[PDB]
Order: structure tokens, then C-alpha cells, then sequence
């Protein structure tokens, strides 16, 4: 598995059980762990390894977890930023994911807001 990290906070990115997604600097939580898959020969899905959601951006900016594989808003693109840092963002509505300073998860468009760096890591 992978962590996500926001690069500004320091906060992983975490699928809760009830299907809310959140921040947090616990690194001991089992439910910051994630699989990357690949959608096709473009895209990557972004999978809770303990609960098997997957990560949705809602055309309203809001994050949370589904089970429904046919959602079109869980299929994501990972860019490079530099350096060792890239954004995640979903296809279908062009938002970012961002993780705020509150620990709160959303969708943003803004490509300068620097809460949406990421850095990828394995987790051991
Ligand atoms: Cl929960
Ligand atoms: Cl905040």
C-alpha cells in the first residue's frame, strides 16, 4: 500500500468506515492506507486497502468514499508537480483534492492553491 500526504499540512489523507474522508496525522491508523489501480490505460482509482472504497470528488466539491464501481467520479489523474510532489484530480469534474488546514477534504479547481500538493509514499 501507499500513503497520501499533503506536502503543506502534513496530514494523510483517510476513508472512514462510514464513508467520510478526512486528514490526519496519525500515522498508526490503518484506514490511511491505499492502493492505486489502474482504470483503463489513462486513469487510476485511489482504493482504502481496509475498507475497499474508493475515492469520489462530487460535482458540489465534496469528498467522501463509495462501493459503487460504476461511478464516473472516482477515476483520477496523477501529475508531476515537482518536486517528488503531484496533484490528484478527477476527470470528470477537473477538480484537485485538497487537503485544508482543519483536516477537512474537498475539490478545489484553483491549480495555485498549495494545500492540493501531494507526495506519494510506500508504506513500509
Ligand atoms: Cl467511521
Ligand atoms: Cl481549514
Amino acid at each position: 500500500p501507499v500513503l497520501l500526504k499533503s506536502t503543506e499540512t502534513g496530514q494523510y489523507l483517510r476513508i472512514n468506515p462510514d464513508g467520510t474522508v478526512d486528514g490526519t496525522r496519525d500515522r498508526s491508523d490503518v484506514h490511511i492506507q491505499f492502493q492505486i489501480s489502474p482504470e483503463g490505460n489513462g486513469e487510476v482509482l485511489l482504493k482504502s486497502t481496509e475498507t475497499g472504497q474508493y475515492l469520489r470528488i462530487n460535482p458540489d466539491g465534496t469528498v467522501d468514499g463509495t462501493r459503487d464501481r460504476s461511478d464516473v467520479h472516482i477515476q483520477f489523474q496523477i501529475s508531476p508537480e515537482g518536486n517528488g510532489e503531484v496533484l490528484l484530480k478527477s476527470t470528470e469534474t477537473g477538480q484537485y483534492l485538497r487537503i485544508n488546514p482543519d483536516g477537512t477534504v474537498d475539490g478545489t479547481r484553483d491549480r495555485s492553491d498549495v494545500h492540493i500538493q501531494f507526495q506519494i509514499s510506500p508504506e513500509g
